[PDB]
């Protein structure tokens, strides 16, 4: 035992103690029994922020030209340096372009931006932004993201996923960029920070299935005959609630396949808004420990995906203590693209397939195309048979690396 | 000290304690001195198992020619899709060609492919199964890897080293591909999905040196003058037993040296089969916090070489809990031999050369010439001054970079 | 609660408890809420001492020729294999020369050394060592690195920055290599194990700021006009001092600045050789902890910077239990300079700019030239706003990536 530590108060030399909940300020152990971390040590959401190089700046708007809507300095709300810009517009499209000194090659490069929401409003409270690139023959390139109320109230980077070409656009030879919206009765969004990074590795692509259907189980035999890997997007209070859903049994004995794995979905999925910051951390923090006890690791287990899409930089603050990575939700091809090296990973989306396969096909084909990282998802109750083999095949007969969430995090 | 925490039961606020175990369900702790991890929290078992493409798929057997022995689908044991090819062969090898709808370009790559072993009897229960190319002249290459029982009793991913190459050999015009086996009186086993890497890095050696005998302050040295880093597999309590043993000093200042790191090889080195899962957990265990002690800290400590080189699914499960990657034991250059980019941390050999050199420089120089990573191993006392110095030279004439486990496991 | 554990001794079964201080030996914790850790499991030390391949290794001088001072075998104290360099000078330089066999090709290649200190003295304590290539005209390029006390007083690797080339030196045809220093009235130093490691990816910056200062503010807007990531090397008892330092509020603002980042520096700035090895960890500890409750989370604070440049060995095997990588300081171009692959995480230096810009953007330029990693730092007190601009301007004008330390160490 040895006689009683140093100090005041009670003290107490033990040999074995049982506690259901231990809280100290210091714990020198010796050797430690703890896999199953909640509360992780990395802090992932400003680590990203900064790779690759500034291709764009912001901070001296003289070399901007207004096309279309308006174009502003803001010195008081700023992302980095001295000002941020302020794109406004009522009921039109907002257009700013910047012309090159000379002739620039993006081959191989993805593009980043920082965004925040100020106000829009019209046919969506919500716009994509599209970073246009146009070459020497005015040919177009098109990569873009989506501007969200929640997802943007605060600032934050999107990396933007490719869209649409110009036939015959010379990459070696862009001679403007341009950044654009769809029109709205009211635009005023925020931006700075443009961003250039190397994507000159393999196109890739990462498959999720969310809410723990059923039909997760003829997903992983369709996935399974090319060897793509499924992330299943777990809810640990959904298993064995129905015949909809998987047993316990099922959801451990599909784990158990080598391209099967799991990441966090909240224990009773609960989404931002809907519930309290405090209710939802509860959610996460139980989804985290009950998927540990069904043997869900931690690699695995450093993965979230918002619960409905729904997010915001509060529920990204709280989950940066338990996660280091989150996806939200889209339905187009630009959605599920990145490039492969991020620079937020949290506010990234994913494109839906519950809809039809097109926008994803065509993602996975992009992502072949122009070098790029595709997110795909879907539940298994929406999707039929034939529809994930359509998605499979597309994948296998395209040139892209499939991965796990894992694999895609440890590159960055 | 404040008052005592909500709840009942019995609740205590202390200063501070002293205990020689604690048991907690919750430990919230403001600041941790926990460096000595006994239980790790990754689970290396199937995060590689989905790197690299699925070449051949073993889905629809329409495409494989039975040479010789015979083939037929399996659909009730599957490793990944909807089936697994069964080869069953009587007195005879077994040999099953895939023929290329387009001529293949394999330059760079390196292959992949899961096992299970149900039956192999004859001059041995175990084969070398052989993934042959085969180009456009009839040259093959071969790359092969280990049929054995206990780590095939369960599906596991073999990584297949270089073996043999016909002079003049076409890699970037292979046009069929053979998976085969040696000759056996009976043969039964099972293979899904052929998978390949990216190879292409510069070729890699690992040098291990087992069970803590006194010859390793002469293999120190020699090794040293080329600065190739040695992996001594430690057993704890082997140190200070006899003068043909290690002392803690030495031991300590062997691992002072830069090129000398410690992996854990069990406190009194249990074996799979000769000893409990339950006995070869508590060898793990206290093998890995005696080398702590001994100042050998995480990345080291993270790898396991399997004692006497037994091993199957079972201890593979329980080590998972405490290291990321072990090593089983061979003969021959292809034991050695490993693609730079594992689909298994658990299932791979190394090559001895306690016998003769022969095998280890051969695998060495195949490292070098096809571009991949050789794990080759020794105990000192079986090896004289002289031989480790041939070897030595070997790597030090070669174009492989020398490197470390961790080094190895940190670029999977 | 159940019944009380097994054992003799205190054995109590508790629900919740708390504690100031736990010290343990086994813990047991089913769910760990603990992301701030004090000890690190990862011992850095001798991580990255064998990376690369040993060009020189001067285990037979047989190939070295003394064109100025004297050269033996060291056989009683070696760092690496059976023997190291023993240079000895007089009241004169060194300068010590191997002839290549062949043509050397050393396109982005980058070049490290082993290193003690026995003695120096003179005009200095202290000398610049030169790896001094020569081509097959007699050009020459020079890579250097400083042997100096404490930090030399022990075996420790450095990684030699880029200092000068005569113009036109064939780098694809090298001929010879020498070693050399600055003339002093006594050099007693010992060399060992030259490495080459691959270099060839872009050029990289990293920017420190030191001790706090006010200044801090305006270098974050500065750097932050062209989104550079400044690492604060922070001290957190200076925190709220006086109007010189920054304030709590204000340091936490700045960190929430997506290229601001902190390092520790220690609570209250205890610098090596002024204190004792016991009191600048107990400076460790508590600025680690301090920065954790200030938001600092684990890639950020596993990084820490020497108090005053000060440190030995003494100080490095304290602080590998709490740091993976730290910096000391030079006034030269080549001090910012390393490969991009470390092989010592410790013994690296920064160029200050506090002396006026010209070195550091000597270093800048450097690294973008010859492909290498510059840390250049400051103290915001000392450095005028058009300085900063200067340097900032440098860096976005040259071709180097900005990068944080962290990203620097997931590289290695
Ligand atoms: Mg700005
Ligand atoms: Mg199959
Ligand atoms: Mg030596
Ligand atoms: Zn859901
Ligand atoms: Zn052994
Ligand atoms: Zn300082």
């Amino acid at each position: 035992t040895g006689l009683n530590p140093d100090g005041l108060g009670r003290t107490a030399a033990f040999s074995n103690t049982s506690a259901e909940s231990v809280s100290a300020v210091d714990a020198t152990i010796d050797r430690l029994y703890a896999q199953d971390r909640i509360e992780i040590p990395t802090d992932s959401r400003q680590l990203f922020s900064t790779r690759g190089t500034v291709l764009r700046n912001f901070e001296d708007l003289s070399g901007w030209t207004a096309n279309i809507g308006s174009l502003s300095a803001e010195t008081s709300d700023v992302y980095v340096g001295s000002q941020s810009a302020r794109l406004t517009a009522s009921s039109s499209a907002v257009d700013i372009r910047y012309s090159f000194g000379t002739a620039q090659d993006f081959t191989g490069k993805g593009f980043s931006m920082a965004l925040k929401r100020i106000d829009v409003s019209g046919s969506s409270d919500s716009t994509p932004i599209k970073i246009r690139l146009v070459d020497g023959n005015t040919n177009y390139r098109t990569f873009s993201a989506r501007c969200r109320p929640g997802g943007g109230d605060e600032w934050g980077r999107r990396d933007f996923g490719f869209e649409s070409e110009d036939t015959g656009f010379d990459v070696t030879n862009v001679q403007t960029m341009t950044v654009t919206t769809n029109s709205r009765s009211s635009i005023d969004i925020l931006v700075d920070d443009i961003r250039v990074v190397d994507s000159s590795g393999t196109g890739q692509v990462i498959v999720t299935i969310d809410d723990v259907h059923t039909g997760d189980k003829t997903a992983a035999e369709v996935f399974g005959r090319y060897g793509i890997p499924i992330g299943l997007a777990a809810n640990a209070k959904f298993l064995d609630q129905s015949s909809s859903k998987l047993t316990t049994q099922e959801f451990k004995d599909l784990l158990a396949k080598p391209h099967v794995y799991a990441v966090n979905h909240g224990y009773n999925h609960y989404d931002y808004g809907s519930y309290s910051i405090d209710e939802i951390e509860d959610d996460v923090i139980r989804g985290k420990y009950e998927l540990q006890d069904l043997g869900v690791r931690e690699p695995n287990i450093n993965h979230y995906v918002y619960p409905s899409g729904n997010y915001a930089q509060e529920s990204i603050d709280m989950l940066s203590n338990y996660h280091v990575m989150s996806w939200g939700t889209g339905a187009e091809s630009f959605d599920a693209l990145t490039p492969n090296q991020l620079t937020s990973p949290w506010h990234n989306l994913r494109c839906s397939f519950d809809s039809g396969t097109a926008e994803a096909e065509q993602a996975v084909n992009d992502a072949a195309t122009y070098n790029q990282t595709a997110h795909i998802y879907f539940h298994s109750d929406n999707v039929t048979q034939s529809e994930m083999e359509s998605v499979a095949q597309t994948i296998n007969s395209a040139d892209v690396t499939p991965i796990t969430l894992m694999d895609f995090y440890n590159q960055q």
